[PDB]
């Protein structure tokens, strides 16, 4: 890929890379979305197995979302990147934030289930 | 909450097995590129191509960097408190694993940054 286009991957690393990334987001989400079901049913049986359970997979699913946005952040930076490239970088840094938000949303919620 | 607390014999978290699967999956991706190199270096050591060394350094940079970055999340893992022996032989594997990638991702940059 010439250094010269603006509108694709030039580097072969960078689009596998994104390419994990999108996956393992779109399967965060989903777990996410199952959580909440999950968190739905704690409501009412007040389980402190499944209580601890949401809490655990919460936990995990923080530490690798903070992990993917430090290693994010960082690729964002890069002084060569051209528009393409640093618009996804920029696009995934935000997707991440809003994830991390929305874990941290249930999170509180879970917690105050009184089990 | 459906696996037990007391199994030893397999991922007792549904994120755990999710991204342990994704990461297996990303390490033969990683090993494949490295060989891809690999292919390029040689070609590199007959034509000399600034282009091709520069490329290759590129790609060797970014994947040294990921692979950084999950060498200190596993190593994180293999350090919780809570783990039966199935989770901690799987973090302390990919610990191993991606030692092993990273140190081939240095030699081969050894060897293109060698290229006159």
């Amino acid at each position: 890929v010439p250094r010269g286009s603006e509108d694709k991957w030039r580097n072969a690393f960078d689009h596998m890379l994104m390419e994990e990334f999108e996956e393992k987001m779109d399967q965060i989400e989903h777990g996410l979305l199952m959580l909440s079901e999950q968190y739905k049913e704690l409501e009412k049986t007040k389980s402190k197995e499944l209580k601890e359970q949401i809490l655990r997979e919460l936990t995990i699913a923080e530490n690798y979302l903070r992990g993917a946005l430090k290693f994010m952040q960082q690729e964002a930076k890069r002084t060569d990147l051209n528009m393409f490239e640093r618009y996804n970088f920029e696009t995934a840094v935000s997707t991440i934030e809003i994830l991390v938000k929305d874990l941290a949303e249930l999170a509180k919620k879970v917690k105050a289930v009184k089990s």
